[PDB]
């Protein structure tokens, strides 16, 4: 019977759930023709995580493992094969009921961010310390070579030779490495996790609006771009606060709706409504695509329990 | 009086507050000479922020900015001189209460990271992004006044007057000459300037007791080493404290650490009304438990209370 509710945060105080980002703005896109399925920040409102999703903000789009050797690729760039493990550095069973490991990066494009190595053996003449070395990488998650549900990827550098093999290696995600359309940046493409010509499984389920008037609400955060020409964009259903909190909380969901409304503090006003669906995403009543303009103080309040019938009042 | 709770999460399931990393161990060393004085991870048992936390897991040791020069270095690497603003891209205001922007670093040594741009004019905007250090103890270093230096490998390709984010990544070395040291402060406003409004020191006051550090061991881009940056409490436990607001009902709180498998109470810590842990344990190193075990809080005693050896 505990009350069901949702933490106390601006948008200036809340972080995106599917790349390691602040949240910049609301947004809708009513017209999008791509199914919406993303794997990271999937959280059902009585705290059941899904896809490929995990707890901690270093861990998304982050990856843990070790390098095996270079490799060639016809692609631009010096290539790396690196096995990995879970997160947390035991190994990942391929027979766990998860699409990848925990924190696998959920859409498709050229994710750049920087490997760090920390070797294994240490030195006497050093105090007994290791050896360590970093450099920018990128991982082409469309690639045929991603496929972290076997336990492997692959990774490129700028860098012609300083990456050991063997060694613990650690990938930390910065942003995109370009939006060229050669480089396949689709945030609502999901990798193949097994590779070229697998299906994927044990998936979240899709999300999408199925009363008349409704959208899809999304949490939204521009990426940083290595180069080229751009300013994209990935838009996750909830936040990372909103998945820590509902783990925690764990309520039980007495419909499958919760009615929400988008408070102003200073002025006590609600700025709209949206529904929040119990498997954790929202609809407003809305006929635009774009931001939503809002006062900086604003944040979401549970309001109470409705149903599927309910109707919105327009945004 | 709304109950004081701790968040129900494993060692496996937090972050540091004061680098982007995930903590890896407990840890103590009883015969630490440094002052304990860190600024992120700061958050009274109450819910005040103090120092330069803020919430955001994305906000520590990031800036941004602008920048607005190159200086070449005497021997190799190029420098550039960049404005910073409060992270919500307003402009710092010097005369707030607080040692620095939120978020800035609070410690010395050569951070690492990556600089990215997107730029204001365009049509798409042009973007570029290289790795970059910033030198803390730098008397470039100057975050209150406003005004920091980074240095990049690359020697021509950053814009001037171009919206800036520095991610934070790891360190770039811990020789000699890379002055880490997690326990000294960086002189915010320059060298011959007081810090202020810092959170303040944290020590045991009790014989036989000594702090507890939530430990992460944090990258390096080059070198030998096996550095590591110790808070005092978590970011969710600050994150779960802001949220809360729970009254301290005294100045120290009793809490266990417990394995919820068996139900049994590995040990047992004082977490202080200014937001840290003493233990009573006489050694250096890593804390060993469980995977499993968490936090909880038992009730609150004060400063005389005789905790049990670990
Ligand atoms: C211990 C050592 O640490 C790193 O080497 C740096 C070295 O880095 C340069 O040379 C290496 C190859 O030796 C790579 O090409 C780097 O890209 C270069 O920057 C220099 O920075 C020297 C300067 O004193 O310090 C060494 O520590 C690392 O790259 C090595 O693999 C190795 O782990």
């Amino acid at each position: 019977s505990k009350p069901f509710t949702l933490p106390i945060l601006t948008l200036g105080e809340l972080t995106n759930s599917r790349f390691p980002l602040p949240i910049d703005v609301l947004y809708t896109n009513p017209n999008e023709s791509a199914i919406v399925q993303c794997q990271n920040g999937r959280c059902t409102l009585d705290g059941e995580l899904q896809g490929t999703t995990q707890l901690l903000p270093t861990g998304i789009c982050a990856f843990r493992g070790k390098v095996t050797q270079q490799v060639q690729d016809e692609h631009r760039g010096t290539h790396w094969n690196m096995t990995v493990t879970n997160l947390n550095g035991t190994p990942f069973d391929p027979t766990e009921d998860v699409p990848a490991p925990l924190g696998t990066p959920d859409f498709s494009g050229q994710i750049y961010g920087v490997i760090s190595q920390r070797n294994t053996n240490t030195v006497p003449g050093e105090g007994n310390l290791p050896a360590n070395r970093a450099h920018e990488a990128v991982i082409a998650t469309y690639s045929p070579k991603f496929t972290p549900k076997l336990g492997n990827i692959q990774f490129s550098t700028w860098e012609t030779q300083d990456v050991s093999s063997g060694q613990p290696t650690k990938f930390t995600p910065v942003g995109l490495a370009s939006v060229d359309a050669n480089s396949h940046f689709d945030q609502w493409t999901l990798p193949s996790y097994s590779g070229a010509l697998t299906l994927n499984m044990n998936l979240a389920p899709s999300v999408a609006p199925v009363f008349p008037g409704e959208c899809l609400l999304f949490f939204r955060s521009f990426i940083p771009l290595k180069g080229g020409y751009g300013n994209p964009a990935i838009d996750c259903l909830m936040p990372q606060e909103w998945v820590q909190h509902l783990y925690q909380e764990s309520a039980p969901s007495l419909s499958d709706v919760a009615l929400v409304r988008y408070v102003n503090p200073e002025t006590g006003r609600t700025l709209f409504e949206a529904k929040l669906h119990r498997n954790g995403f929202l609809t407003v009543a809305r006929n635009s695509a774009g931001p939503v303009v809002a006062p900086t103080n604003g944040y979401f309040r549970f309001d109470s329990w409705v149903n599927q019938f309910y109707t919105l009042a327009p945004m």
